[PDB]
Parts: structure tokens; sequence; C-alpha cells
């Protein structure tokens, strides 16, 4: 199991503009287009990431190469963040990938908001920091979710994926 495969199974794979749980227009695996409420402002968004005119529709491919730009943002935004990156730095692999799942959830600085957790989890407080991570609206919102990943940073295993 490794990062991708992971948010694969929590996102899913959409060929067609979609709603997200917060009711943003998203495609693919997990690609946020725009917090507008506008179809047509998700239809310009997407084809400019893309590159063609979509009508709303992408292939495979498509969908995975801005999943594969989406990770890669991830990874650099934590390796960037004064906040993030010394947590992730003192992770284990699996640990890892819980925390880039987060980021590329919330968004950075969503994540960067968690502070109680994560000086937690830099100190290798695993059921601790799960329960504080756990009082939160995210988990709240997308406990299913939430769960798995808490899980996975509760046990440092992919678990709660297999
Ligand atoms: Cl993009
Ligand atoms: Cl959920």
């Amino acid at each position: 199991m490794n990062i991708f495969e992971m948010l694969r199974i929590d996102e899913g794979l959409r060929l067609k503009i979609y709603k997200d749980t917060e009711g943003y227009y998203t495609i693919g695996i997990g690609h946020l287009l725009t917090k507008s409420p506008s179809l047509n402002a998700a239809k310009s968004e997407l084809d400019k990431a893309i590159g063609r005119n979509t009508n709303g529709v992408i292939t495979k491919d498509e969908a995975e190469k801005l999943f594969n730009q989406d990770v890669d943002a991830a990874v650099r935004g934590i390796l960037r963040n004064a906040k993030l990156k010394p947590v992730y730095d003192s992770l284990d692999a699996v640990r890892r990938a819980a925390l880039i799942n987060m980021v590329f959830q919330m968004g950075e600085t969503g994540v960067a908001g968690f502070t109680n957790s994560l000086r937690m989890l830099a100190q290798k407080r695993w059921d601790e920091a799960a329960v504080n991570l756990a009082k939160s609206r995210w988990y709240n919102q997308t406990p299913n979710r939430a769960k798995r990943v808490i899980t996975t940073f509760r046990t440092g295993t992919w678990d709660a994926y297999k």
C-alpha cells in the first residue's frame, strides 16, 4: 500500500464534474476545481487545468495526471511548511503518508492549524494524538475517512486500509 493507493481509496475516481462532501465542484481523484457555486466557473477551471475543451468530462489518464500533480504538490507543500516539515521529518514511512492524506484533503494551512496534534505526533504519543485529532470538525464531518487516517497515525500500519 502506498500514498497513491491510499488516497485513491479515500477519494474515489469520477470522470465527470461532481460536488465533494462540502458541495464544491471537483473531478477525478479528489481534484478540487473551485469553491465557486458556478458550474461554468468549474468548467473553465477544468479546461484550464487539462489544457483542452473538456466540456466537464475527462479521461482516466487525465484524472491520473492531475492526481500525480496534486500528490507531488502536497508533499512539496509539507516540505516548505515550517510547521509541517519537522513533523514530517520525524515520522516513519506509514505515518508520513497519513500526514500527506490530511494535507491533500484540507490543505497545508488547514493541517498546520492542528497545533496540538502536531506536537503530539512529533512526540510519538500516538494514542493521545489520536484522541486529539478526533476533536475536530474534520472528524465530525468525514468520520469514516478521519478514522482510517487516525488509525494509521495511532498504529503505524495500513490496517485501516486492508
Ligand atoms: Cl491544476
Ligand atoms: Cl467519511
